[PDB]
């Protein structure tokens, strides 16, 4: 009944606890201590940290709990706007957008966005046939590459062109550091840090405002954005929500689906069973040149592949909730209405009551039956109403690359590599570097 | 643009085609062979079975189609009149009807009737507690007591003591009867089927007077929480008139047709999927156990019972128990761009085939997987359609998840469950669907009520 709680620092309470690099690493080293439930506090904010599938359950009630903006969130609002990610649910802009864009990333929708994924993974497999002898590859900044250009031109039909560079775009040179001050606000004379803040907002408006001007037909979102109407008030979204949904798209549809491809690729080489389970089937399924969406689908063992790195380094690490009323949690821990819940997800995801005592063990075969998976025991994309809306663009665009990589490439952990997980508000296998020793199968 | 069609029987066409006793189910292995759209002729008929999400989400615009009385609804007709079921959409006792009783169907509404859903469920409960050992259930027909009990009693406050009974009430026999002698038409007129007509006729004039009778009984004046006093004393807004008291026999006789043997249908399918597919049941009844903390449910539980509504909407994807309703073009159009149709005429929804479409649910389409429902808005617009379509979709909707939600959450909290036969789907086919013989042993969990 009496909850736990990680050492404090006076008046600081918690908050010095997170003033680290690796914060999601420390809280799970902290849940490892202190078990599926403590409090954590900083100045001015008391939230709660939940690891187990009993209580996480739970939270995921939406008749109970409602997702809440994490500090993090916040910040990233400033300049996400009410976009979808950073909207609170009863916002009237965030079930107006959802309904207008739900269709647009349904798996129906997949087909559309088809061959522009295809463009891009092809550019991908091609940089990497062209390497010389004994060149490696930076898998995480490949990664980056495929899943910004594939985001860009599946969103609103524009080229990053991230394959011919290697100073990124200007755009995202300012996303990132806008993201960087973002997380370092949490973590906390600092006037630069202000000036710096609204010069990359400014960036990142002005080219999307641009694209949208420019613009006003295609099969990307900006169309669907433009021309959709909400069916509940029959209204489209105004150009200024547009923009903060684009600005959402390219953070929210990059980083963390090259950090699933990256660690996809990592337990694929440090597990050689498994990667030549997968390599099997990509070869089995992908027999023309250029995979079909029908063949993307029947690559099941590499989804269960992608699922199972998406258990073990969920690469959006948490998310926040609410309580709508006074309500109890797990018969114990009674709870006032506004109290605020962190899942930690990568925790939860080690429960060894669901999972067993192997849990950190790669074994992509756990996922062969949704059925047999509890509830609420696996949550990388969210919970509810508030869920990923681009869920199936994430899995299609990683199916699809990763089936290609292992039809085309035989893979060497030349390093030995070392896992090191870079953490911004995304988590990324930092220096991962592999050798591709190419099949010579045609394109 | 040239529409398949399947065999032909002379002069018959395609109507022995239907003189099988699984029409739903042949209908399915023909839309099988032809594909997304089939023409099917009958002496004086013709109509389009439609299977396809693409075709489907057309014909649901009520612009361009609205609801046709199959030949099914036109023999209900018979004794269901221009109750909601049967009525034409341009017939004014259906929209003052709908607008009087849309108000005691609601979400909203269903909590006034909780507690007398629970009062079936306990006696079903009960029933199943006080078996003996190696004593079986007997499953379509418990549920078929506990679904026609329970309209009985919110619909009318009249109790047909189902559960005390071997041979049904007098009411529900003429009212089976009546609806084989309906169904049986469509298969068939010559003096064999003269006994027929006196006995159908006896059948009707049954349920007529005791229907009749507790509308005129009723109007002691007493006033109970069912749907009989809410059309004594409710108003159409628009034409401000009240139903008159023989469209109000027609919507009672309506409800306890329309709302029995689809509703047991449904929970007679579910309990079939969960014995064969245990990682499913083990997960439906972990929720029951954790949600139904109490002895008597309350109707803010049965909300919490998400995976238990799963389960049934992936019953009523597999198995929608009203497999089918019929359209009309409103006016010439084109249907998929490449079918031209005439003002008048007719297309049939078959809803399981629909239930079907790979190209909407993938190729996993006969697995029974309640997490497909996991999240509601991954499920395009009129993939599913148990329910109907549009103004004329099902107005008893909430009220058959709340009860059959209620109801599978109880079973789930209560006892453990055998497929003691190994059972072999055997579906029954009426003007609704039901898992012939389905049997299964109940071992008690041994939790008071
Ligand atoms: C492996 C890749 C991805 C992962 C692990 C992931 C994870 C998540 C999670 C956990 C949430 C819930 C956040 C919260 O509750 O606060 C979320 C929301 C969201 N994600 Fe993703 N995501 C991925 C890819 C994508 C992609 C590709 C897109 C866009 C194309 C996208 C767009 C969004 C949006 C718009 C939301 C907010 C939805 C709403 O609240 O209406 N994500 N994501
Ligand atoms: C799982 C259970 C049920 C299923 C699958 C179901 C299915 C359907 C379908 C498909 C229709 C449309 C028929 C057509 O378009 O020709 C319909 C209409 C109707 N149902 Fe149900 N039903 C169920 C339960 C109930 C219940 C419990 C009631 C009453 C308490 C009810 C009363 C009605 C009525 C009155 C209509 C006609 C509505 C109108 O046209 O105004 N049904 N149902
Ligand atoms: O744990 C986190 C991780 C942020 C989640 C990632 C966001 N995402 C969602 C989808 N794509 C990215 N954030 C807490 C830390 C904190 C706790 C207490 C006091 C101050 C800060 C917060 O921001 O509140
Ligand atoms: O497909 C059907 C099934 C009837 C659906 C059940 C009705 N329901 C709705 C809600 N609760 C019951 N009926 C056709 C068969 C037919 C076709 C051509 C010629 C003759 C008969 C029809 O009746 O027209």
């Amino acid at each position: 009944k009496e909850m736990p709680q990680p050492k404090t620092f006076g008046e600081l309470k918690n908050l010095p606890l997170l003033n680290t690099d690796k914060p999601v690493q420390a809280l799970m080293k902290i849940a490892d201590e202190l078990g599926e439930i403590f409090k954590f506090e900083a100045p001015g904010r008391v939230t709660r940290y939940l690891s187990s599938q009993r209580l996480i359950k739970e939270a995921c009630d939406e008749s109970r709990f409602d997702k809440n903006l994490s500090q993090a969130l916040k910040f990233v609002r400033d300049f996400a706007g009410d976009g979808l990610a950073t909207s609170w649910t009863h916002e009237k802009n965030w079930k107006k957008a959802h309904n207008i864009l739900l269709p647009s990333f349904s798996q129906q929708a997949m087909k559309g966005y088809h061959a522009m994924m295809v463009d891009i993974a092809v550019q991908l497999v091609q940089k990497w046939e062209r390497l010389n002898a004994d060149e490696h590859i930076e898998v995480p900044e490949d990664m980056t590459r495929l899943t910004l250009d594939t985001i860009g031109l599946c969103g609103f039909n524009y080229r990053f062109n991230s394959f011919y560079r290697d100073q990124p775009h200007p755009f995202i040179t300012s996303m990132v550091r806008a993201l960087d001050e973002a997380m370092n606000k949490l973590q906390r004379a600092y006037d630069e840090n202000k000036r710096q803040f609204q010069e990359d907002i400014k960036v990142m408006n002005d080219l999307v405002d641009k694209i949208i001007a420019d613009r006003k037909q295609s099969d990307d979102l900006l169309t669907h954005m433009l021309n959709g109407k909400d069916p509940e008030t029959g209204e489209p979204l105004d150009d200024e929500n547009i923009r903060y949904q684009i600005i959402t798209f390219l953070i929210a549809g990059h980083e963390t689906t090259s950090g699933l491809l990256s660690f996809a690729l990592y337990f694929l080489v440090k597990n050689p069973h498994v990667l030549q389970k997968a390599a099997e089937e990509a070869a089995r399924v992908l027999v023309d040149p250029v995979p079909s969406y029908k063949q993307v689908k029947q690559l099941k063992y590499v989804g269960m592949v992608l699922n199972e790195a998406l258990r073990l380094w969920p690469t959006a690490p948490a998310f926040s909730l609410y309580a709508k009323e006074d309500t109890v949690l797990g018969g114990e821990y009674p709870l006032e209405k506004g109290d605020e819940l962190m899942v930690l997800i990568p925790q939860l995801h080690r429960d060894k009551t669901i999972w067993g005592d192997d849990v950190e063990e790669f074994r992509p075969e756990r996922f062969e039956n949704p059925s047999a998976i509890p509830q609420h025991a696996f949550k990388p994309f969210g919970n509810g109403q508030r869920a990923c809306i681009g869920q199936q663009f994430a899995l299609h665009e990683a199916t699809l690359v990763l089936g290609m990589m292992l039809k085309h490439f035989d893979f060497e952990d030349h390093t030995n590599y070392e896992l090191d997980i870079k953490e911004t508000l995304t988590l990324k296998p930092e220096g991962f570097v592999v050798k591709a020793k190419s099949k010579k199968i045609p394109l």
